[PDB]
């Protein structure tokens, strides 16, 4: 009832990477290393990279999924909050109640899973382009952490596993995420927190 968050780089070495973009008052997506967090704004561009050691078999994938932070929250599904999954901003392929998009990736697949109603969202793994060392999923996030009757001010954190064509775990890794007005501001004032 509660996805394992536990990092685990398996048999290829997996693991993610995350740009260094900084934090002006202007940018729209920033990650913190000390505090494995994301930062981003709504409906903004979050690019993932996705490290490997070794290429994994065709047919791997690569799926996200959210879950809450605290553990008393744990086995509630995160959703969007009812105003965003019905503010009709689908992009014709993720059903509006969707956290987590894949944006321009046409073999994206979002799942309700028919046991736990979990929301997920999958792409097949593909090796680095010639003269590429990474890959890069490019994520968004529908709601902000704020929003009343869904997040409701919850952290979240995102779990990203790589599957076989089955869906057997082959790797996995984790970021916490906030969804907010300035990610810039917010990341320099959660790690002050840390230090002080
Ligand atoms: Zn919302």
């Amino acid at each position: 009832s509660v996805p394992s968050q536990k990092t685990y780089q398996g048999s290829y070495g997996f693991r993610l990477g995350f740009l260094h973009s900084g934090t002006a008052k202007s940018v729209t997506c920033t990650y913190s290393p000390a505090l494995n967090k994301l930062f981003c704004q709504l409906a903004k561009t979050c690019p993932v990279q996705l490290w490997v050691d070794s290429t994994p078999p065709p047919g791997t994938r690569v799926r996200a999924m959210a879950i809450y932070k605290q553990s008393q929250h744990m086995t509630e599904v995160v959703r969007r909050c009812p105003h965003h999954e019905r503010c009709s901003d689908s992009d014709g392929l993720a059903p509006p109640q969707h956290l987590i998009r894949v944006e321009g990736n046409l073999r994206a697949e979002y799942l309700d899973d028919r046991n736990t109603f979990r929301h997920s969202v999958v792409v097949p793994s593909e090796p680095p382009e010639v003269g590429s060392d990474c890959t890069t999923i490019h994520y968004n996030y529908m709601c902000y952490s704020s929003c009343m009757g869904g997040m409701n001010r919850r952290p979240i954190l995102t779990i990203i596993t790589l599957e076989d064509s089955s869906g057997n775990l082959l790797g996995r890794d984790s970021f916490e995420v906030r969804v907010c007005a300035c990610p810039g501001r917010d990341r320099r004032t959660e790690e002050e927190n840390l230090r002080k």
